[PDB]
């Protein structure tokens, strides 16, 4: 199956990149520590909720786990997605301000700036999700639709994905065209700056993009629910190549 693969590719890949940030001295920095959270955050996701879809998926849709454990499952989904989304709009955000003026934000750049990202991203990620748990472990009709885990509070999918893809995606939309316009022998690795930070934008818009985008479109509305059930996956292959595409341009991930 193309999904056992990906569990395997996920759990293998962020736990390359937390002991190549353990064991590399040279790569101890307010950077490598938040992409050691954006790693911790996917194998968490990859851990957790990633055989259980494989098992949902294994028996068709009819889960095979027991009433009581599907709002902590939602919550979990949630959570970490959320996480792994506003880990890369801090990253884009960081790079903006220390591309744009590099003076400034090297002389603001301590310790102090890693711990409060990684706060931030954390508060807001447990705070958008903060109605899954309370509003579902009680009360099964809004987290059950036909007897399978989906969220059928509709009320909860339009906003929580404007708040969670949608006002991210229109900052990192803003922050990229900024900062490739602030990148406009320097001038030979200002390419490679730019080569790159185009595969990581355009690959999360592909990765992230159809799933949210058919998620609304079922709320303002079987061929939803056969697409949603292949972009969720297509959602979980971007926490096993957002290890791979953000340390393998620097070399001393590729000698770790
Ligand atoms: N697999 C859950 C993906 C996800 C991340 N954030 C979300 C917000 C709302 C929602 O319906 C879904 C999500």
């Amino acid at each position: 199956l193309l999904t056992a693969v990906v569990i395997i590719l996920t759990i293998a890949g962020n736990i390359l990149v937390i002991m190549a940030v353990s064991l590399e001295k040279k790569l101890q920095n307010a950077t490598n520590y938040f992409l050691m959270s954006l790693a911790i955050a996917d194998m968490l996701l990859g851990f957790l909720v990633m055989p259980v879809s494989m098992l949902t998926i294994l028996y068709g849709y009819r889960w095979p786990l027991p009433s009581k454990l599907c709002a902590v499952w939602i919550y979990l989904d949630v959570l970490f997605s959320t996480a792994s989304i506003m880990h890369l709009c801090a990253i884009s955000l960081d790079r903006y301000v220390a591309i744009q003026n590099p003076i400034h934000h090297s002389r603001f750049n301590s310790r102090t700036k890693a711990f409060l990202k990684i706060i931030a991203v954390w508060t807001i990620s447990v705070g958008i999700s903060m109605p899954i748990p309370v509003f579902g472990l009680q009360d099964d009709s809004k987290v059950f639709k036909e007897g399978s885990c989906l969220l059928a509070d509709d009320n909860f999918v339009l906003i929580g994905s404007f708040v969670s893809f949608f006002i991210p995606l229109t900052i990192m939309v803003i922050t990229y065209f900024l900062t490739i316009k602030s990148l406009q022998q320097s001038i030979s690795n200002e390419q490679k700056a730019c080569k790159v930070l185009g595969i990581v934008f355009f690959l999360f818009v592909v990765m992230w993009c159809p799933f949210f985008i058919t998620n609304i479109m079922a709320v303002i509305c079987d061929v939803i629910g056969a697409l949603l059930n292949v972009f969720v996956w297509i959602g979980y292959l971007s926490s096993a190549v957002n290890p791979l595409v953000y340390t393998l341009f620097n070399k001393t991930y590729r000698s770790a």
